[PDB]
């Protein structure tokens, strides 16, 4: 199907009032925690590029999506699927509210929001499947009732100049600076998303490796502008957000802007509010009766597994960031360490993103050991290491001796009480667990909370920081710059505020650290895409942002051809594997149920679907 939620003739005139304009709206907000968060939809932004590959426990869904010899993606395995129906549904209510309520001249603040949340889904549509259809059943971009049995595919630049430019442009105007409500849409980030609309447009015109788009169209814009045009107006936008940028802002460290305490901070501009639920209500009557933040479950893994010297399971599974529950299904590749994350003296980055250092927390399993032996025979007090993953020594390290005895594939160093693996020896049971998506949790008591749970954390759509990155990247591409803000100047920014450190997770304490002065020395003295996107992969690790920005880029090949890793425990191999990503893969297939649900010739269905997903 693409239409999943219910709609009454009396819709049209409920969003002629503002209570149901209202209800529109928050029910967009709803929709945001059905795609961020969810694990399946997670890994289809992730696997098969440099950033991620599939995990010890992997199943179909991210074995299929890592295009390396272990899987097939069609149009019934992709999970690109969980984005269709979803954004669809949105889209039709956002459809509802905006001509009727912009009919009868409800408030446009409020309108707006809905303005906003179209071209948001639009343009995560647009750029994962292509050209897909503005009519729903009832005219383009016009609300549907009843569903339709069949339905036409517009094409990219269509669905760019029809839907998403104007909404966002509209929004800006009239949108407040300052939420409305929690986690509600601002002009810095409709101008956010306004500026990577253009970035991404101007790149499609652009189209150097000529990569097809779907539907078949010409590489011109309606609007009658040039690739450099587009270009042009993403620095412009993304500038102007800086400039003006209400109550948003850079956290004085990276630490802060993930870490769970300070959560909802200003360089967050969206987010999927998961602590929200739903109340059901029977006749008016309350009636007793939310999907699940699990994607920080995927690049997490089984550290319950460590053990001391004499076999005590020392790590409990607790709802911690730096713990939290694990399901092992995504991996980082070893690029990701040796080139993204070169740097782990100057970058907080690295340090902010990963655990790296796993530490006793017995007391939460109910044991009252004070001490425990491990590691040449040292003791280890609660909270202290027992396990690192290691950048400094990795070449002396002894998995011949006892480290078999930590049931890690681990080692160990002279004069160094805590198990040990390094980053060359990383595989796809033992890796560093995704730390930014860790559990946060204030009701744990002095047990484990409830790990097993959902993550109540937002999950983090947009930030303040990727205007920077998405100004840069138009300035490499060829804008004009502004005094201050050439691609360098904006790329330094990010690297400046990274060399402060206010806390080290690894050493799990408070510090004073500013290496702002070395990293603005090392950036390069040009910059090309290829420092963007790795400077995007250092900002932004493991979030969901990668597939699109090396599609835009068309770099998927030449970041994703080849990974590097070891296998399960007890294996410090590192095998070279290389996928096989075609043309045709730089879209996602529209998913087989779309295709079954209508009433289609085969030929029609075949004509719907894109090159390379049609067999």
């Amino acid at each position: 199907h693409m239409d999943e939620q219910p709609r009454s003739s009396y819709d049209p005139t409920f969003f002629k009032t503002e209570k149901g304009v209202e209800g529109g709206v928050t029910s967009m907000y709803a929709h945001l925690r059905y795609i961020y968060g969810q694990a399946y939809y997670y890994n289809s932004c992730l696997t098969g590029t440099d950033e991620a590959t599939w995990g010890w426990s992997a199943d179909g869904n991210f074995k299929d999506a890592d295009l390396s010899g272990v899987g097939n993606l069609t149009a019934t395995t992709c999970r690109s699927d969980a984005l269709w129906g979803t954004a669809f549904s949105n889209i039709n209510t956002a459809n509802g509210v905006i001509e009727n309520g912009a009919e009868v001249g409800v408030n446009e603040s409020l309108v707006s929001e809905a303005r906003f949340f179209r071209a948001f889904d639009y343009f995560l549509l647009v750029q994962t499947f292509g050209g897909v259809p503005l009519d729903l059943g009832s005219g383009e971009l016009k609300f549907n009732i009843t569903p339709s049995r069949t339905s036409v595919r517009n094409t990219v630049p269509e669905v760019y100049t029809k839907a998403i430019f104007p909404d966002l442009l509209t929004a800006i105007e009239n949108l407040p600076a300052n939420p409305r409500v929690t986690g509600g849409v601002t002009k810095t980030v409709a101008r956010l998303y306004l500026a990577k609309a253009y970035l991404t447009y101007a790149w499609w015109l652009k189209n150097p490796n000529n990569i097809p788009t779907y539907p078949e169209c010409q590489r011109t814009d309606p609007n009658g502008h040039d690739a450099a045009w587009y270009f042009q107006q993403a620095y412009d936008v993304a500038v102007t957000a800086i400039e003006n940028p209400g109550p948003f802002g850079l956290q004085e460290s990276f630490w802060m802007v993930n870490a769970g305490p300070n959560d909802r901070n200003m360089e967050i501009l969206l987010y999927a509010d998961h602590t929200q639920e739903d109340e059901y209500y029977n006749g008016g009557s309350l009636s007793y009766g939310a999907p699940d933040n699990f994607a920080g479950w995927m690049m997490n893994w089984n550290y319950t597994d460590a053990r001391s010297a004499d076999n005590q399971a020392v790590i409990n599974r607790i709802a911690e960031q730096c713990y939290g529950r694990p399901w092992t299904r995504m991996a980082p590749p070893l690029g990701v360490f040796t080139k993204t994350f070169a740097d782990k003296v100057n970058d907080s980055r690295y340090d902010g993103t990963f655990t790296t250092v796993y530490r006793g927390n017995w007391s939460t399993a109910g044991q009252n050991w004070e001490s425990v032996t491990n590691a040449n025979g040292m003791k280890v007090k609660e909270r202290e290491p027992i396990f690192s993953f290691v950048f400094q020594d990795m070449d002396k390290i002894d998995y011949a001796g006892e480290g078999s005895k930590s049931n890690l594939g681990a080692g160990t160093l002279p004069d160094r009480a805590d198990w040990v693996l390094g980053l060359d020896a990383v595989g796809r049971y033992v890796y560093p667990g995704l730390w930014k998506l860790g559990p946060y949790r204030t009701d744990n008591g002095s047990g484990a909370g409830q790990p097993n749970a959902g993550s109540t954390r937002p999950y983090n759509i947009a930030k303040f920081s990727e205007l920077y990155l998405v100004a840069a990247e138009a300035a490499v591409e060829g804008a004009a710059t502004q005094a201050g803000k050439s691609a360098r100047d904006l790329v330094n920014v990010l690297r400046a505020r990274a060399g402060r450190w206010t806390y080290s997770n690894a050493e799990y304490k408070e510090v004073d650290r500013d290496f702002s002065a070395e990293m603005t020395a090392a950036t390069p003295a040009t910059i090309d895409i290829n420092y963007i996107l790795d400077e995007r992969s250092r900002e932004f690790y493991g979030e969901g942002y990668r597939w699109f920005d090396l599609v835009r880029t068309q770099k998927w090949n030449e970041y994703a051809d080849s990974y590097v890793i070891c296998g399960g425990k007890g294996d410090h191999n590192p095998q070279t594997y290389s996928r096989t990503i075609e043309a045709f893969h730089y879209l996602r297939p529209i998913p087989q149920g779309q295709l079954d649900g209508m009433e289609m010739t085969e030929e029609e269905k075949d004509a719907y679907q894109n090159p390379g997903y049609r067999d």
